[PDB]
């Protein structure tokens, strides 16, 4: 797991996200979609987005980004004690949305990139280590539920 020190770093970094949840959410999803266009195909509500301009101009994409990061922030504030929060997400993503664990890897990487991009020189080596661990824990606990369901 993460240490107390590490959790404190994670939630300190998260303060940056909470100051502009929509901006961060948008950039995360744009980073995902542009870097991995197959991921866009998982969203019937975003498949019409043919260009990054169109993505950037989509109010609904920003709305979804807020939903995404709000759910993730809920999970993070539980400091690993997130069974109740993570289980239904694991299950809707495997059973309904059909999201391979690789895509969760993609978005984890996207969050790290976006933090650097929006906060260059203000997301230190310790911060990245702690946030990376938190995102890995999240991914790994989802992966456990995916295996349970035989998904992917
Ligand atoms: C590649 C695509 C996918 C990735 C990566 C991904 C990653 C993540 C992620 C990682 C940080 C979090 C947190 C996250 C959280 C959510 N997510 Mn998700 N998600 N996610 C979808 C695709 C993906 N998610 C789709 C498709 C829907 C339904 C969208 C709609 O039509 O309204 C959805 C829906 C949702 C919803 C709405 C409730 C539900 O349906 O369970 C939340 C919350």
């Amino acid at each position: 797991g993460l240490s107390d020190g590490e959790w404190q770093q994670v939630l300190n970094v998260w303060g940056k996200v909470e100051a502009d949840i929509a901006g961060h959410g948008q950039e995360v999803l744009i980073r995902l979609f542009t870097g991995h266009p197959e991921t866009l195909e998982k969203f019937d509500k975003f498949k019409h987005l043919k260009t990054e301009a169109e993505m950037k101009a989509s109010e609904d994409l920003k709305k979804h980004g807020t939903v995404v990061l709000t759910a993730l922030g809920g999970i993070l504030k539980k400091k690993g004690h997130h069974e109740a929060e993570l289980k239904p997400l694991a299950q809707s993503h495997a059973t309904k949305h059909k999201i391979p664990i690789k895509y969760l890897e993609f978005i984890s990487d996207a969050i790290i990139h976006v933090l650097h991009s929006k906060h260059p020189g203000d997301f230190g080596a310790d911060a990245q280590g702690a946030m990376t661990k938190a995102l890995e824990l999240f991914r790994n606990d989802i992966a456990a539920k995916y295996k349970e369901l035989g998904f992917q």
